[PDB]
């Protein structure tokens, strides 16, 4: 029925790729080319309605390009994700939502900010502090391990639900 291109974002080693081949091939990969940018293919049942998932997989360089511009530009929503261990990552989310703006040329785009790796014990970013930036964002918050797969599935989901909401 519907398709949705959801685009993965976020500072290296936050967990991108391991969320999304968790999703995609239900396996936890603990190191996976971290320069690599690829898309995948999921069908999903979401509240009844079928949704044909095109995920993409960001990474490359710290860099501007009129591609990347390009591929960001076909996305329809974004999953936000920082780790839960590391608080740069964190301050970086703002910079990603502002470049989304940018390209989609909305400050109303579909988003979900994603704290990952919360099997973690040493956690450094509280929940409170990512619930206030969310709350201010007017997006979802949602926390994951790629690793347990806790909350993998709710994160993606959330966002086409978000999509959804959007296009009506
Ligand atoms: C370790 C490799 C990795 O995961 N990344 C490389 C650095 N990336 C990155 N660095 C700075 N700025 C961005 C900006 C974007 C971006 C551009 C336009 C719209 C939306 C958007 F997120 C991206 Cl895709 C990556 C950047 C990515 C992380
Ligand atoms: N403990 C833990 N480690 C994770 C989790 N997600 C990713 N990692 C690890 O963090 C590192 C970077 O993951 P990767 O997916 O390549 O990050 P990317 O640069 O954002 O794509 C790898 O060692 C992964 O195994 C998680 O939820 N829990
Ligand atoms: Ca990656
Ligand atoms: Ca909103």
């Amino acid at each position: 029925m519907t398709e949705y291109k959801l685009v993965v974002v976020g500072a290296c080693g936050v967990g991108k790729s391991a969320l999304t081949i968790q999703l995609i091939q239900n396996h936890f990969v603990d190191e996976y080319d971290p320069t690599i940018e690829d898309s995948y293919r999921k069908q999903v049942v979401i509240d009844g309605e079928t949704s044909l998932l095109d995920i993409l997989d960001t990474a490359g360089q710290e860099e501007y390009s009129a591609m990347r511009d390009q591929y960001m530009r076909t996305g329809e929503g974004f999953l936000l994700v920082f780790a839960i261990n590391n608080t740069k990552s964190f301050e970086d989310i703002h910079h990603y939502r502002e470049q989304i703006k940018r390209v989609k040329d909305s400050e109303d785009v579909p988003m979900v900010l994603v704290g990952n790796k919360s099997d973690l014990p040493s956690r450094t970013v509280d929940t409170k502090q990512a619930q206030d930036l969310a709350r201010s964002y007017g997006i979802p918050f949602i926390e994951t391990s790629a690793k347990t797969r806790q909350g993998v599935d709710d994160a993606f989901y959330t966002l086409v639900r978000e999509i959804r909401k959007h296009k009506e």
